[PDB]
């Protein structure tokens, strides 16, 4: 039945078989299978895609057409009913830093990337769905609904482009449309590194033999180092400040200068690679380029996995962690470490703890100027801020010191990111992460909340009152059940989402099943998992199991007051401990004696 698979824009795969390395395109990490986890291809289906055509289109784009009897409501309308509100008092979450946030999308990012449909440099079509919003092919505009005050002053609908597709990339019609994942499904750190060998290289300072990842020689930060512009034009990060007129920054991943806490992050994790090259050639002075490139990249990203698994997924599932990732019993080469469609959906739950603000702290953790605290929609694609307003030891302070917003049922995400998320080539900061949220859910093609809920083994509610049992809330339920008539309907991100959160985490029930699954497979999948026997010696595991947030920072910032969880809320300066009092990398057990 299931044929033996497409793969038309999908080069050779021969796999070195005794290489000890990961490959950048993750390619050969599963030997019966070494296309398995590997970029570029189509993202896996937990379940089979749901379209309106049962083929491609999306739901919502055949006004004459229902799903399961219904209309489905506009994505906007949604956003506006549910999704927003006014008030950002009472809105943090007590015990969860900034950091929290951060470190959330820095995962999401090594994990899955879906990009739009390529026709439009040298094509002017991205205008033509911009300027008289109409849905074709891959335009799919996000219309307003007839209330909205952006019908006022916007015009019209906010334009969106359908996700790319494997095989063709024009339309094909006989297997339901597959988006692609342009990155790893590995916790490798593709985002530092690349996915793609092109990418992969020029990131890389081939110029000294010293294995080191290449950085900015136009800017400096009290003599540390930041990421090397990438001088593609048009540049956003360009166009926000046409005075200041410093570039996007060039990281393994494309989306890295989005906002200046992702841009921050980032550059932290580059100073550690490099970092961790100049302690390996004194260590090993023999060792060629690439081997310290390899053993360098190696390490951080064993580095990712311990504080992935052990301090920051416990905190997001809490309750549900060992129902889900029981401790790690091996690599298993029947393991799909794909990333699951879906997931890049359940993953945006971390919209709802991006906060409105943005602060630079001094030395005692205090408003670092006039502007320490910023509005967070000056910040997307915002460069300026980090190389002419202080480096990144500032708003690293901000990640340990600030919380990150709760997921609130009245209150879901801020209007930054709900009214004014500005996306390049479009010119202003105007637009809806909740409503592209809502789209993006559609365009993949994405079954409903029940499909989920019964793919969970839990409930499935069929009426209001259903529902409100459900959601512990009889408000949002009605406003559910009135935009969508069914929860059949309601579109796997808000309905996720909506559900309260399970005890000592941050997520409900339904979104703990679906995260924890796919982390468990992107942990058991994998053979070049950091505590998978083999991997690393057992006294290279015993040095790794030290490793801390805190620890990156003071190795790599001239910050040296630092918390010692650094996910939980933690103030100054209670519960700030001198550097010298956090476990370092001892990285000795890497000598390679061959004589
Ligand atoms: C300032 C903070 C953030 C901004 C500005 C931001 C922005 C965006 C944007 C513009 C997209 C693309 C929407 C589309 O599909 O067209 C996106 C997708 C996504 N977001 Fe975020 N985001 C933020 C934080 C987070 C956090 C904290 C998480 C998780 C903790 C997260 C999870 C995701 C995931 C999983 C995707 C889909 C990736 C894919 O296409 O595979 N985001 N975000
Ligand atoms: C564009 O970037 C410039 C350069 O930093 C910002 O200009 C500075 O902001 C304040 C003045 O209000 C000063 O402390 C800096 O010295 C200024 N530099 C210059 C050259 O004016 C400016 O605020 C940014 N503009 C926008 C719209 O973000
Ligand atoms: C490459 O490495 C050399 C030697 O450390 C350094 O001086 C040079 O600035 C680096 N080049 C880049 C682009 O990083
Ligand atoms: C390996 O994976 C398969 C499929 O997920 C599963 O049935 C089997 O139990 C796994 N092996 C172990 C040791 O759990
Ligand atoms: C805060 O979070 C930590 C985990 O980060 C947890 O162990 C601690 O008990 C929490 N505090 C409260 C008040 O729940
Ligand atoms: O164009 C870019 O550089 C990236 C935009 C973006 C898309 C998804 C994110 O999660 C963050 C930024
Ligand atoms: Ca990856």
């Amino acid at each position: 039945s299931w044929e033996v698979g497409c793969g038309a824009p999908v080069p050779l795969v021969k796999c070195d078989e005794n290489s000890p390395y990961r490959t950048i395109t993750g390619d050969c990490n599963n030997r019966r299978s070494p296309a398995l986890g590997a970029a570029n291809r189509a993202l896996a289906r937990w379940l089979p895609a749901e379209y309106e055509d049962g083929l491609a289109l999306p739901f919502g784009w055949t006004q004459r057409k229902t799903r399961n009897g219904f209309r489905v409501p506009l994505a906007r309308e949604v956003s506006n009913k549910i999704v927003g509100y006014l008030d950002e008092e009472g809105v943090l979450d007590q015990n969860r830093s900034l950091l929290f946030m951060q470190w959330g999308q820095i995962v999401d990012h090594d994990l899955d990337f879906a990009p739009e449909t390529e026709l439009g440099s040298n094509e002017h079509s991205k205008t033509q769905c911009e300027e008289y919003c109409i849905q074709g092919d891959n335009c799919f505009p996000i219309m307003f609904p007839k209330n909205d005050p952006k019908l006022k002053t916007q015009g019209k609908c906010m334009p969106f482009f359908r996700a790319g597709f494997v095989c063709p990339t024009p339309p094909y019609q006989s297997l339901a449309r597959e988006q692609i994942n342009a990155v790893t499904s590995f916790l490798d750190a593709s985002l530092v590194y690349g996915s793609e060998p092109s990418l992969a290289s020029r990131l890389r300072n081939l110029s000294s033999p010293l294995g080191l990842m290449a950085v900015n020689q136009e800017a400096w930060d009290h003599g540390l180092a930041y990421l090397p512009f990438n001088n593609k034009k048009p540049s956003p990060c360009e166009f926000i400040n046409t005075t200041a007129r410093v570039p996007c920054f060039l990281a393994g991943d494309f989306r890295a200068s989005e906002q200046i806490l992702l841009a921050t992050a980032h550059t932290l994790l580059l100073r550690e690679h490099n970092r961790l090259a100049r302690e390996l050639k004194k260590l090993n002075p023999h060792w060629n380029g690439e081997k310290l490139y390899q053993e360098a990249r190696k390490i951080l990203g064993a580095f990712i996995q311990i504080i992935t698994f052990r301090d920051y997924l416990p905190i997001v599932l809490g309750s549900e962690m060992q129902k889900w990732i029981p401790p790690y019993q091996g690599y298993n080469n029947s393991v799909d470490p794909r990333i699951s469609n879906v997931f890049t959906f359940a993953f945006r739950f971390g919209h709802m703890e991006v906060p409105s603000t943005v602060s630079r702290l001094d030395e005692n953790y205090q408003p670092w100027g006039p502007e320490a605290e910023l509005p967070l929609h000056t910040l997307f694609f915002n460069t300026w801020r980090i190389i002419k307003d202080g480096g990144i030891d500032p708003l690293v302070r901000g990640l340990l010191a600030k919380k990150s917003k709760l997921m609130n049922q009245d209150k879901m995400v801020t209007s930054e990111l709900r009214n004014k998320l500005f996306q390049p080539t479009h010119k202003i900061h105007g637009f809806d992460l909740a409503a592209i949220n809502l789209q993006r859910c559609r365009d993949h093609g994405m079954p409903g909340y029940n499909s989920w809920r019964g793919f969970c083994g839990l409930s499935q509610p069929k009426t209001l009152k259903g529902l409100q049992t459900v959601l512990k809330n009889k408000i949002l339920a009605k406003k559910l059940m009135d935009l969508y008539k069914t929860p059949d309907n309601i579109d796997i991100w808000i309905g996720g989402n909506a559900e309260p959160m399970v005890e000592r985490g941050r997520v409900g029930p339904l979104l703990a099943c679906l995260l924890g699954r796919q982390f468990q497979q992107i942990r058991d999948g994998d053979r070049f998992w950091w505590e998978n026997p083999g991997v690393f010696t057992e006294k290279q595991r015993d040095s790794l199991q030290k490793v801390s947030f805190s620890r990156l920072i003071c190795d790599n910032t001239h910050i040296t007051k630092v918390p010692l969880h650094a996910f939980q809320a933690n103030n100054y300066p209670h519960d700030f401990v001198d550097c010298s009092t956090v476990d370092k990398l001892d990285l000795s057990p890497w000598a390679s004696r061959e004589n």
